[PDB]
This record gives structure tokens, C-alpha cells and sequence, in this order.
């Protein structure tokens, strides 16, 4: 019979669920080797993660997956599995199950197909338009903000300077908050939020965010880069 | 007091590693709102983390983060946590301490000057540098790729081959013996810690990414791969 590693159990996954690999062998008996899991993230290279030799019960994870990640094996079934938990955007990858040649063999002769694991929405989606706008000093600056779903007037403005945190300008859509200079302004128009500088002051020129605090979890708008018209800056 | 959120904890960790923020709080009794953590990747959007409510402990995480974080608080000392297990390189951002402005007032009007925390890649683990990246060659070139270890690993190197969608195929072992059914222009040689393969003809089904890997610890470490692509055309 021939030598086979076939994968199993991939799809996609919300970020922090869980999901179980399996492996089945044939050819060969799994009780007699090590059985090694190898993934590799899309258009990147190569990383263990676990072995197990099912014969003396031994296993090893690496340190970016211990305590997550829980390697088992069945060999009644001549199986082996691979229990992912709170997985992560950086778990995306293709997981291959291996194993070494055995007795002094120590290189992996027989690699799996593979299988992918994608992991990922209910989630209030804020969408800012534009990106990004330049400007000179004393014009009119409008950014708009769309709300996937209705949010009220549940909505902030928030403005960041490059190194600093975000600062308030405007809560519940076009109230302006306390200390914060009279040319900005908001309003709403259904799911359609708009921020306003009436006449654009050199320290204005930052990032701007959108954020709605309708529901939770709060989410915010990709956010505006308002610059000076030219290049560079 | 003015209102004040003062962060303090990040710092260098390497993929895997744990991580303790702190979010000392004055001018406010934390008891009183919620306290929040929010991130930002370096140069992406803001992110919100997690959220506590110190009065009866209630919290809620974004799913990017459940089971990996846990925010905490202790109001003896008007201060929160965030405990960051199982960090990774998604984790790397600046966290920013934040507050909801209380009852009825749902914005977060007071942030801190935020904490980096960066997850690195420079590690214990012994490092396959290959060169080059990336190599256009023509059919019946001769081909070298080499790789340098980071500290001895005897002749426990192994090559292999990937081809697009497919997995990786056991191509050299120990070094230099060529593996059975593997055509005879591949060889491994060993100099010190530099191991080189090499392709005496490269042949049109040559072409693919090659990885070498150590085992001679535990874990095996894999080079970053060489993709040779091909110089020409024969349609």
C-alpha cells in the first residue's frame, strides 16, 4: 500500500473560535513514527507548530502556539488531530501534517495535501469618504462617514495628530464638545454622518475618525487624511 | 485633579509570549464608567480591544483578542489590565488607555498617551538565512541555493521542493544524500554552517520554491525559500 497523509477540517473561522485538524495516514502506522503539523501562511514560508509520537505519548508545540494549540492522536484510527483554539488572523495558513522517515530518519519524507484554515460579521460597519483630501489654509473641508446600518445619532468625531492619541470634536453627531474650536461641525442626514471645518487651520491638518457608539462594540470608520495641497506633505 | 490616564507596560515580546498593560487612572473614580483599551497597528486605524466596567467587573472583548486577553481592574488602586497571552505579530500596536465621559455621555472624551507593544519574529531559535529570494533562470542553467545557519547544526539540513498548491517534497537529507526517485542533477553539499543546493540542469519540472530546514533542535526552522522562475519561453 502506499505511503498517504491526507488533511482535513479547514474552512473558515470566526477570529477567537475554535476548530479541530485531523490527519489520516495509511501505508504506514502512525504509532511508529512522529507526526509533525507544519503550516504556512498565504505567499509566506514554512513553520512548525507540533509533533506527537503516539507510542511513547510524546508531544512539543512551539512557543507561538503553546497553550492554543493541542496535538491528540487515535490510532485505532490511525489518525492524528490538531485542536486550534481563540484562533487569530496570524493563524491563517495552509496546515500540513508530516512525519519523519523514523527509526534515524529525521528529515519529513511524506507531506500531506493540506488544508486551509481562513480565519474571518455583525459588527456596525463605519466607511469614510475620502481616504484622504489636500487642502489649503482657510478652505472648507466636509468628510463624510456611512453607517452600514442605522445608528441614531450615536456617533463621534475624533481627530489625530501624528505620535498622539486621539482627541474628541464632536459627540451624538453635532454637538460640539467642550474646548474644541467653532469651525468644526456635524451633521447627520440618515446612516450619512458629515464632519465640516469651515476654514481649515494649519494645526487641523491630522486624521480624522468617525465612530459609532450605537451599539457595541464601538467601532470606528477607517479614518481621513486631511494634508496640504502638494507633495511630500 | 484634571481627568489623567497614564499607560505603562508594552515592550519587545517575542510571537507567543505574555504581556501585562497597566491603565493608572486619577482625577475620576474608574467606578464610575467604563474603561476601555484601544490599539492602533502602525500606520492603520483605530482598533477597539476590550472594555471593563470596574463596578461589577463586567467585561466584553473584540473577537480578535477573546480568549488570549483579559482586562481587569483594581479599584483599591484606580487602576486596569490588560493581560496579553499568546501575543502575535496582529497584536504589534500602540494601546491606548480610553474612558466612556459617564452616564449618558457615550463618547471617549479622555485617552492616555498610549504604550507600543511590539511582537518580534531576536530569539533562541537557531536561524536558515537562504539566499537568494528569488532567481529567473533558463531551462538547462546550472543553479546554486545556498543557506547559512546561525550556529552549528551538524549535517541535521534537509531541502525540499514546492511547487504552486502543492506540498513540500523531501528532495536532500543529512546534508547531501539525495533522496530516492529524486533525479540525480540535485545535490546538497555542506561547508561549516553554509549548505548549498545545487540543480547541475535546471529542467522545465524545476521550477518551484526551495526551503531548507534544520532538525537538529527542536523546533525545526525552515529558510525563507527561494522561488526559481523560469527565463524565457518554450511555447
Amino acid at each position: 500500500m502506499e505511503v498517504q497523509l491526507v488533511e482535513s477540517g479547514g474552512g473558515l473561522v470566526q477570529p477567537g473560535g475554535s476548530l479541530r485538524l485531523s490527519c489520516a495516514a495509511s501505508g504506514f502506522n502512525i504509532k511508529d513514527t512522529y507526526i509533525h503539523w507544519v503550516r504556512q501562511a498565504p505567499g509566506k514560508g514554512l513553520e512548525w507548530v507540533a509533533r506527537i509520537y503516539p507510542t511513547n505519548g510524546y508531544t512539543r508545540y512551539a512557543d507561538s502556539v503553546k497553550g492554543r494549540f493541542t496535538i491528540s492522536a487515535d490510532t485505532s484510527k490511525n489518525t492524528a488531530y490538531l485542536q486550534m483554539n481563540s484562533l487569530t488572523a496570524c493563524d491563517t495558513a495552509v496546515y500540513y501534517c508530516s512525519r519523519w522517515g523514523g527509526d534515524g530518519f529525521y528529515a519529513m519524507d511524506y507531506w500531506g495535501q493540506g488544508t486551509l484554515v481562513t480565519v474571518s460579521g455583525s459588527d456596525i460597519q463605519m466607511t469614510q469618504s475620502p481616504s484622504s483630501l489636500s487642502a489649503s489654509v482657510g478652505d472648507r473641508v466636509t468628510i463624510t462617514c456611512r453607517a452600514s446600518q442605522d445608528v441614531n445619532t450615536a456617533v463621534a468625531w475624533y481627530q489625530q495628530k501624528p505620535g498622539k492619541a486621539p482627541k474628541l470634536l464632536i459627540y451624538s453627531a453635532s454637538f460640539l464638545y467642550s474646548g474644541v474650536p467653532s469651525r468644526f461641525s456635524g451633521s447627520r442626514s440618515g446612516t450619512d454622518f458629515t464632519l465640516t471645518i469651515s476654514s481649515l487651520q494649519p494645526e487641523d491638518f491630522a486624521t480624522y475618525y468617525c465612530q459609532q457608539h450605537y451599539t457595541t462594540p464601538p467601532t470606528f470608520g477607517q479614518g481621513t487624511k486631511v494634508e496640504i495641497k502638494g507633495s511630500h506633505h
